[PDB]
């Protein structure tokens, strides 16, 4: 599999690149959310787990 493995965007990790960060992607009172509270899952694989393949 050809994900993108790239553990170097610590930031837009990669499900938070732009898929479902419209909510969390303008942290207003909590954390980044742009990640944690945008994808609350994902917003850790930033390239580290490649692993995920497909």
């Amino acid at each position: 599999a050809q994900p993108k493995c790239n553990p170097n965007l610590h930031y837009w990790t990669t499900q938070d690149e732009g898929a479902a960060i419209g909510l969390a992607w303008i942290p207003y009172f909590g954390p980044a959310a742009e990640g944690i509270y945008a994808e609350g899952l994902m917003h850790n694989q930033d390239g580290l787990i490649c692993g995920l393949r497909q």
